């Protein structure tokens, strides 16, 4: 009984070869990916607050978040 | 009984082989990934609070998160 | 009974060969990777509170956090 | 000029008060969370690999993994 | 100039208070959690690899991991 | 000028006050949790090896990691 597994790259007259190999030359930044899952939570994911009051304010809410 | 496995990358006459192995050139920076999991919480996850009072401000409020 | 096994990279005449060899020559920076599970919790992840009252601020507030 | 800030959690005729405190009293076991940020990497991430050969196997392969 | 700033749980008539305090009363036993950040690499997280050859085995691989 | 600052927990007619107080009752004993951050390395984090050859193997293998 015989059996045989190949996995084969074979090149003649010179030239590269990539056999199982991730090659990255670009730049990566992938920015703000949320993947959430909530039961009976309060979630502010990638949710930042900003608030300024400035210059002569009175009597005024700035109300964020929950 | 026999058996052969081969993983085989070959070349005549001079050039590069990368063989199960990752290359990477490029830069990489992925900002803001949030992976969130909650279950009966309170979560503030990347959601940074910024707050300016300034410059004459009277009576006034800034309310923010939870 | 016989068994071969070859993992192989073979080039005549001179050049590089990458094997089972992690190669990193770009700058590397991910930010802000922010991993939660969280059950019945009060958590504040990668959120920093920033509150400024600055120059004539009276009778007033900057609630932030919890 | 005057500022007033008031968080209160008030009972008349006894009862109970719970104030900012998180409560677990279920079982918690979230499994096989996997987070993964990947450029240009051979990642296995929890991917266990099981392989059985027996009773009278002959010639013969299990190939896994990456 | 004046400010107050109250926290307070008040309960007349004998019952317990909870301020600011986790409680936890369940058994808690998250299981395989892989969190990863990968560049350039090769990982294996979380990832046994189990091989059985027994019990009349001949000319026979488990090929596992990388 | 006037500041007060009351954090406060108050029962009339006796009962627990638990202020600021982590209390843990429950068995705690989360597992396999891995967190990895990897540039350019060859990592076996939580990936343990287990290989058996026995009861009559004739030239076999289990080959395994890296």
């Amino acid at each position: 009984l015989t059996f045989r597994e190949n996995a084969k790259a074979k090149t003649d007259h010179g030239a590269e070869i990539v056999y199982k190999s991730p090659v990255v030359s670009g730049d990566t930044s992938p920015r703000h990916l949320s993947n959430v899952s909530s039961t009976g939570s309060i979630d502010m994911v990638d949710s930042p607050q900003l608030a300024t009051l400035a210059d002569e304010v009175s009597a005024s809410l700035a109300k964020q978040g929950l």
